[PDB]
């Protein structure tokens, strides 16, 4: 069903990821961890703070579809378990660093085509694909996009509502 899923998207706060790569994403999704640049990493730790879900939608740039969704499970932390992502032209590990804990809601894909009805009022009401790493997305925007993803009978939401 989708109820759990509603519930644990109610008042939730949502936030586009871009990966330059899907090593990347397969390895948070494998981990149940994030890393991102400095200025979206202050906009998360605020965020987690805030809402009582914040989710984030991945998708890979050029891969024409999201790869699925996951909710912050801590704020972001320094040392640990390093994590060996793949880096673009330009980008050194000190720049990623902070690592967010996430428990995945969704790991199957969606088409871009799936969501062209969505825009997104935080980002001039352009198709919801359409934004940099880091931009919100409006929650009912958000939610409706989180709905069109298909079931992942995988996972269980149960112990994602007890970490709420
Ligand atoms: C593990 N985290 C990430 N892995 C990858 Cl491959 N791309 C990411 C990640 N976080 C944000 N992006 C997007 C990006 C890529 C390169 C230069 C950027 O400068 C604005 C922005």
């Amino acid at each position: 069903g989708t109820s759990k899923l509603k519930y644990v998207l109610q008042d939730a706060r949502f936030f586009l990821i871009k990966s330059n790569n899907h090593e990347n994403v397969s390895l948070a999704k494998a981990k149940g961890v994030w890393s991102t640049l400095p200025v979206n990493e202050k906009k998360l730790n605020l965020a987690f703070r805030s809402a009582r879900s914040v989710i984030l939608i991945f998708s890979v740039r050029e891969s024409g579809k999201f790869q699925g969704f996951a909710r912050l499970s801590s704020e972001s932390h320094h040392g640990g378990s390093p994590i060996h992502w793949v880096l673009p032209a330009g980008m050194s590990a000190k720049m990623l660093g902070g690592v967010f804990k996430i428990d995945w809601i969704c790991r199957r894909e969606l088409p871009f085509t799936k969501s062209a009805h969505l825009t997104n009022p935080w980002n001039e009401h352009k198709p919801v694909k359409i934004g940099r790493d880091g931009q919100e997305i409006e929650l009912e925007c958000g939610t409706q996009l989180c709905l069109l993803f298909p079931p992942d009978e995988s996972i269980d939401l149960y112990q994602v509502i007890h970490k709420m």
